[PDB]
Formats: structure tokens, C-alpha cells, sequence
């Protein structure tokens, strides 16, 4: 039952001795009492971890670059970092799990780029959303004495990937509930995200340590003034600047319009949207740095186009140009009309920065 | 156990207890080192200038040389992040000819991880101190308590700080009295080492039992020495890059100190050197002469053209302005 896996995964020596002692204990145990049950659960958890199997590391720079570039446009820094990672891994023959954090305004694409990075690196992807924790139990687990004892989510992630050296995407670091007594997950993350302590994670449910030095931890936060200094010191932060209007237009025309059209039932059949319409929607409706509300606006426009196509059942193709844009996405809401045609004495125009952008 | 059968759970409880008792190194100790120069050498090949800690270890060896008993004190380290207050532990254990065990106390908030539970429970296990002793299979080990400040002072269902204070008692340490192993165990030989950042969090009764050594950060000159001696060769090795080619000049490291790294630790410096050599390796891969030069005049192409120099500074002081000094994390101001 348990022999084939432990044969095929090449487990380290210490865990091998622990497993041998465990089966020696089980040989003298019977199903009558709960000791056999807890021992069987312990052995199942021990065997679930992919102790000595990794993935096929990426070796081709161009194909990895093309995999990265087919889903995101402007993240030159992240793509360059991944290319450098691949280049370093090629010259050694081995890989090291570096810790990297992404910071930027919402909608820039911090969470979505993780799947593309994992696919380019040929690493199995697991996303761990940690915004709402108040206790360390989800990180370090619970001792097997307790009935409600489950390993930490890192061990469960390693089991789910069924292969060591995964990519673990930690979705929120800013939202981490610091609280007080009854638990502090921040120090648990310090233990997890230490560049030199990854070899001795030492989960509570599994007294044997596990190796995390190969895991490519990817974090994601919106601000940088909430994270404790010890946690921030062990993290390599990459800033994600918000997209420019021209960059937003290119992102739209290259990824959002085809995707929204494909998912609206009008895929490459009837409806197209002009560049002037995109520029107007950028200037008068979506002045932010992200591309979330722009995506919502495009999806609404294409949904209305699909409804019109269905109900109506002129011209061969329907145009959503700037002139008729207000009848699809409503009246403009970000018109700039508080200016002065001729500034009177005492008034001076200044500049400001907000989360939306320039003001 | 001689009058027990595998049918009932009494046999299982007794065999588990016997295995735990026989696994513990009740009487065997480690062989203490008596060579002060050898210990100094083996301490100086991993860290550059942590003079106070090295002197403390040398004094420990010297005082152990004058007796036969290897008394284990409670040394406690406090300093800014990235000063090597955790990486020293392994080298210290190697110098003391002891076995090293690390015990992270970052998120642990239950006394069951320190004292364990009674044998009455189905899956009771001893605390991490007894498990550390079992793993080392020797007395007087080096147990490194990795986080003293970040315990939370205990919430409900346990107060781990009080239990740790019970463990770290300089005088009444010979009777730890584990809850699972319900007889006293001699912890007076174990060497305990902290890893802490702020001294204002530890409770006074716990802080009074620990000998605190202040681990002040590194000066820029010490930073360049640490870089060129340990970080630049290691970062270069960690990306291939061996055979008589690209390296970082001394002026490049000086400019990195002056314009990029003004902290007290050497972690951001490690990041900058790692990214420099990472970009160098990427260039080497792309180009498949093999010599690349990195200096001051082309340093803001690898760690980023952005810098960290303003210096404030009026060219000439007008009447009314006075230049005082202020203390900051980034050196001074
Ligand atoms: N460069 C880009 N190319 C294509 N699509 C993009 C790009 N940047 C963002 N998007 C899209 O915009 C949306 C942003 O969602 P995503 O969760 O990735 O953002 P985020 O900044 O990580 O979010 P949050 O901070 O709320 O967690 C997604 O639909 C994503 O596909
Ligand atoms: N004085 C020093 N000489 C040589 N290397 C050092 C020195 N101080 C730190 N380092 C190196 O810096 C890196 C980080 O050190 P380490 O992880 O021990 O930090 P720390 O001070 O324990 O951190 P924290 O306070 O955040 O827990 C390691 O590679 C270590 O070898
Ligand atoms: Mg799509």
C-alpha cells in the first residue's frame, strides 16, 4: 500500500528511519483502537509529500520568452527577471528557489502573471490566498495529538503539486492580520520566507523538517509600509508601475478586446471596435492605472452588442466607434471641466498623485 | 511490559514510553574542544568581524579548559535584521564541537510544543526540547531559539512565554520536568542562543534570565570587506561564472555602499550583488571577449539607474540655518 510510493520517491535518510520505525509500530498495532487510525493518517501524510522528485527545468530562452509574452504586454521587469533566472539555472544544472515580491496598484496583473511564470518555468502552480488569517495554524499546522490536526498549507500545497520545487503564489501580504495574542502569522511567514532557513521548515504536524530551498515563492502586495521590516528584508520586491494611456490602449487591443469578444459569443464573426472608441473609453471612462474597469467596460459593450445581434437577428459589420460609444457604455464620467480658460490672479495650477494616477 | 500483551493498548503505551526513554541521551555527552586557536580559525572562516561573539566563544572554551564540566549558559543575541545573528549558530556549534539544533518560536503559541502532553492522550508527544535532545543523541547541544520577541506573550489555551521562561532558568535548569517524560531532565548543560531584534518586547522576568549581547550592524568599510570576502565570491559561484572572467571592481562596491546600501545588515547588499551577477549571467548566455567589466561608470545599468543619494546640503550656509545631525536606520541623516 505505502511501499510503492516510498520506493519511487527516493526519500531522505532521516525520514526513511522514521517511516521504518512507524511501520514497525504499526506491525504491533491493530484496527481496534484509534492508535492505528492516527498512525495510518500520519503515514499517509508522510508519504504524500514528493520528497525527491522535481520537474523538468526550463532550458530554452526563446520559447520561455514567447510563453511569457503571449499573455501579458508590459511587464518587462518580470520577464527580464524570469529570463535571468532561466539563464542562471542553465549554467549550474541545478535550481535555487528565490523569494520575490510584486508591488503595485490593483489591476496591473500581479496575480495573473504567476500562472504564466509557472508555465514558462515548467513548474506546477499553487496559489495560496492569505489575506484573512489571524492564526498561525494554516502555516505551521497542528500537533498530531489534537483531533483537529492538519498540516500547514505549505505541506498541503507540496502534496497537491505532487512535485517539489513548485511555484507558490502568496496572493496578499498587505492584508495579513497582525492582530495580537491568539496568533501571529507574520512570524510564521518569516520562518517560511527565510532564504537560509528553508531547509528546516519543521511543520508542527510533521516533526521531521522539510526542504523549501527549491520553492520559488512569489508574493503580491499593494503597499510596502505595512509589512514588518524583518519580513521585508528577506523579500526581493519588484515594483509594477501603472500602465500609460497608450500602454492601456495596446493592452486592450491585443488581449482584452479579442478575449471579451470570444467570451461574448461574437468571436471573429460580426462585431469590431474602432481604435478611436478605445481611446475615448480610455480618456473619458477609465483614467486609472489598472485595466480592471476597462475590461468591465469592454465586456459590457460586447454584451450589449451580443444582445443587439440576438434581438435584431445598414452595414455588414456593427461598429462601436466614438460617435456612438455613449449609447453603449453610458455618458462620460471623468470629464475635466474644473479648469480655468484664463487663470485670474491668485490662482495657480498644480499637480498631484493619487492611486488613480495623475491629477 | 513483561506481563503485557499486544491485544490491549497498555502494551502500546508502555512500548512508546520505553522507546522515548531509551532514545534520550541520558548520560552520553559531546567531546568538548580544547584548542582555542583552532576554534578561532573555524569561527573566522564563516564570518568577518563579529568580535564580541567570537570573544564570548573563546572565553567559553577557555573557562571550559580549566574544569571538566562543560557548563551551558544562556547567551542571547539582539540586533538589527541581517547582521548574521542566526547564521552564526552553526559555526559556533562547529567551533564548540557540539551538535546544532534550531528551534523556531515565531508562530508557536501552545505550551504543548514546549512541555507536551500527558501519556493519557492518544497522540501525545514531548516538547521540542526533548525532541531536540533525542535528535542530537547527545547531551549539552546547542539549541537555538530562533524567535524570542515574536511569541505573542500567549493568548488562550496556553502561555508559551512562561513555559520558555521555565526552560531558560539559569539556576533551576537541572529539573526541566517534561510533561510527557514526567521525570526531571538535566538541561543545565545545554547552550541556548537567542535571535531577537527588539529588547522592549521580552518580559522582564524572562529577560533577566538571559545574557544579552548587542549585535551592532556593519559600517560601510566593514560592508565592503564582508562583500569582497564572502558575498561576491559566493554570488559569483552561485551562477557558474568561474574561469577568469567578469567580476566586480572595488570602486563598484564602494559606489554600491555610497548610493544603494546604507542599512546595517548585509541582506540588501546580497540582493544587489546577486542581481548584478544574474544580469551578467544572462548577458553571457545571450552572447554564448568572455571578460565583462563592472565598475562605477557602468554600475547604474545593473542595479538600476535609480540611486539613493541626495545629501541635502547647502553650498553655503545663510544666517539662520544650522546643520545638525539625526539618527536613522539608513546610517544617519
Ligand atoms: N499586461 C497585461 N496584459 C493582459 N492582461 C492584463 C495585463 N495586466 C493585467 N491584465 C488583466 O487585468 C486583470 C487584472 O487582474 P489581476 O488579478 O491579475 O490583477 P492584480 O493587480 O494582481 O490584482 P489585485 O491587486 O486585486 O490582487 C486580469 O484580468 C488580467 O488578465
Ligand atoms: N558579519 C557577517 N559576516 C559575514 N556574513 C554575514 C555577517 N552578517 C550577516 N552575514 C550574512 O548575511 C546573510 C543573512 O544573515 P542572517 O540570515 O543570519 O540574518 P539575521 O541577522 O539572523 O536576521 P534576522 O534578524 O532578520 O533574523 C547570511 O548569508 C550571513 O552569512
Ligand atoms: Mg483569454
Amino acid at each position: 500500500t505505502y511501499k510503492e510510493r516510498i520506493k519511487s520517491l527516493k526519500l531522505p535518510d532521516s525520514v526513511q528511519k522514521i517511516f521504518d520505525d512507524e511501520i514497525t509500530k504499526l506491525s504491533t498495532l491493530e484496527t481496534s483502537m484509534s492508535e492505528f487510525g492516527v498512525i495510518r493518517n500520519y503515514l499517509d501524510w508522510l508519504t504524500s509529500i514528493p520528497w525527491g522528485k522535481h520537474s523538468k527545468e526550463q532550458y530554452s530562452i526563446p520559447r520561455a520568452k514567447k510563453i511569457l509574452d503571449e499573455d501579458h504586454y508590459g511587464m518587462v521587469d518580470v520577464k527580464d527577471r524570469i529570463l535571468e533566472f532561466i539563464a542562471v539555472g542553465k549554467l549550474l544544472g541545478k535550481v535555487d528557489g528565490k523569494i520575490i515580491c510584486f508591488v503595485g496598484p490593483p489591476g496591473v496583473g500581479k496575480t495573473s502573471i504567476g500562472k504564466s511564470i509557472a508555465r514558462a518555468l515548467n513548474r506546477k502552480f499553487f496559489r495560496f490566498s492569505v489575506g484573512g488569517m489571524t492564526d498561525v495554524a494554516e502555516i505551521k499546522g497542528h500537533r498530531r495529538t489534537y483531533i483537529g490536526a492538519l498540516p500547514g498549507r505549505v505541506v498541503q500545497a507540496l502534496k497537491k503539486c505532487q512535485t517539489q520545487n513548485p511555484l507558490i503564489l502568496i496572493d496578499e501580504i498587505d492584508k495579513i492580520g497582525h492582530g495580537g495574542i491568539h496568533g501571529d502569522p507574520s512570524a510564521a511567514l518569516l520562518e517560511v520566507l527565510d532564504p537560509e532557513q528553508n531547509n528546516s521548515f519543521l511543520d508542527n504536524y510533521l516533526d521531521i523538517p522539510i526542504d523549501l530551498s527549491k520553492v520559488l515563492f512569489v508574493c503580491t502586495a499593494n503597499s510596502l509600509e505595512t509589512i514588518p521590516r524583518p519580513l521585508l528584508d528577506r523579500m526581493e520586491v519588484i515594483e509594477l508601475t501603472g500602465y500609460v494611456a497608450e500602454d492601456k490602449v495596446k493592452i486592450a487591443e491585443q488581449y482584452l478586446v479579442p478575449s471579451a469578444k470570444k467570451s461574448a459569443g461574437l468571436e471573429n464573426s460580426h462585431v469590431d471596435m474602432t481604435e478611436d472608441a478605445i481611446t475615448a473609453l480610455m480618456k473619458y471612462y477609465c483614467r486609472e492605472s489598472g485595466v480592471r474597469n476597462l475590461k468591465k467596460h469592454i465586456e459590457k459593450i460586447y454584451r450589449k452588442a451580443a444582445l443587439q445581434v440576438v434581438k435584431k437577428l445598414e452595414k455588414i459589420n456593427v461598429s462601436i466607434s466614438q460617435k456612438n460609444l455613449k449609447d453603449y457604455v453610458g455618458p462620460p464620467v471623468y470629464t475635466t471641466d474644473r479648469l480655468y480658460e484664463t487663470t485670474p490672479p491668485g490662482v495657480v495650477m498644480g499637480l498631484a498623485w493619487t492611486n488613480m494616477g495623475g491629477c
